[PDB]
């Protein structure tokens, strides 16, 4: 809608207070005009029809518990936009400042979030497995990164290309979490997963096997569930990314870490320059080596570390 840009205040899913960019025109709308062509947050009203209605609020204060998932979806989309712009010189997910849209309160007891090809969508969770999924910045950034992947490499959501697609979302999900400095870690979904149980998460990048995912190519899933294991075999790539950044010794192979910033640079380049819709793990290795070579030279420590990490997880 057309109106006056302003700033409102609200409380997120975890009870934290934050300022959000809104737009005033009779009502205050969750429409952020300060970033690209805008960030728009919608109320799906417990239904499955999308996007629902542009979130309207009478007083520019968002402290109702019904408001919380909208606050976080709106706010964390903004942070994710800032990350891609400031760190990678990318304007929104298409590189041309496309409007970013999210719907919250999708369906009832819905334990999931997704990019549907056009927008992000967040369930409220069932209150047991999940609380509202937009409450996690690594969740929001994971989703938005699916959009980035779709407009760049276009990795098919199936088998090894799908696992790479998933890992890219987990990796940048995590990098965005570190960027915002919000209790950052190498775990996925910890803020919104199992509110009854402390210290756990949905997946782990530092140790994927902790939650049943492979941390070595020899342990990959070869069946047909989960589109050929796209949320399972991603563990292999996630572990490699963890090693490149943090370093460590894994199945007897030692890796010197080069840190988060370079990890991000190398994988962003691979994603945008070298990966294709049907890239497999071995092609990912080649893309990452080539990207590090482009950026730091073929005899750099960076190239060496990328090679050791993929050796460590058994990807040749
Ligand atoms: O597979 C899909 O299309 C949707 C799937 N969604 C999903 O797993 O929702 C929960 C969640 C997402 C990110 C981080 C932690 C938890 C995905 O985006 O991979
Ligand atoms: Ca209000
Ligand atoms: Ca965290
Ligand atoms: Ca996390
Ligand atoms: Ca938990
Ligand atoms: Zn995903």
């Amino acid at each position: 809608i057309t109106g006056t840009s302003t700033v409102g205040v609200g409380r997120g899913v975890l009870g934290d207070q934050k300022n959000i960019n809104t737009t005033y025109s009779t009502y205050y709308y969750l429409q952020d005009n300060t970033r690209g062509n805008g960030i728009f947050t919608y109320d799906a009203k417990y239904r499955t029809t999308l996007p629902g209605s542009l979130w309207a609020d009478a007083d520019n204060q968002f402290f109702a518990s019904y408001d919380a998932p909208a606050v976080d979806a709106h706010y964390y989309a903004g942070v994710t936009y800032d990350y891609y712009k400031n760190v990678h010189n990318r304007l929104s997910y298409d590189g041309n400042n496309a409007a970013i849209r999210s719907s919250v309160h999708y369906s009832q007891g819905y334990n999931n979030a997704f990019w549907n090809g056009s927008q992000m969508v967040y369930g409220d969770g069932d209150g047991q497995t999940f609380i509202p999924l937009s409450g996690g910045i690594d969740v929001v950034a994971h989703e938005l990164t699916h959009a980035v992947t779709d407009y760049t490499a276009g990795l098919i959501y199936q088998n090894e290309s799908g696992a790479i697609n998933e890992a890219i979302s987990d990796i940048f999900g995590t990098l965005v979490e570190f960027y915002a400095n919000k209790n950052p870690d190498w775990e996925i979904g910890e803020d919104v997963y199992t509110p009854g149980i402390s210290g756990d998460s949905l997946r782990s990048m530092s140790d994927p096997a902790k939650y049943g995912d492979p941390d070595h190519y020899s342990k990959r899933y070869t069946g047909t569930q989960d589109n050929g294991g796209v949320h399972i075999n991603s563990g292999i790539i996630n572990k490699a990314a963890y090693l490149i950044s943090q370093g460590g010794t894994h199945y007897g192979v030692s890796v010197v870490g080069i840190g988060r910033d370079k990890l991000g640079k190398i994988f962003y380049r691979a994603l945008t320059q070298y990966l294709t819709p049907t890239s497999n793990f071995s092609q990912l290795r080649a893309a990452a080596v080539q990207s590090a070579t482009d950026l730091y030279g073929s005899t750099s420590q960076e190239v060496a570390s990328v090679k050791q990490a993929f050796d460590a997880v058994g990807v040749k």
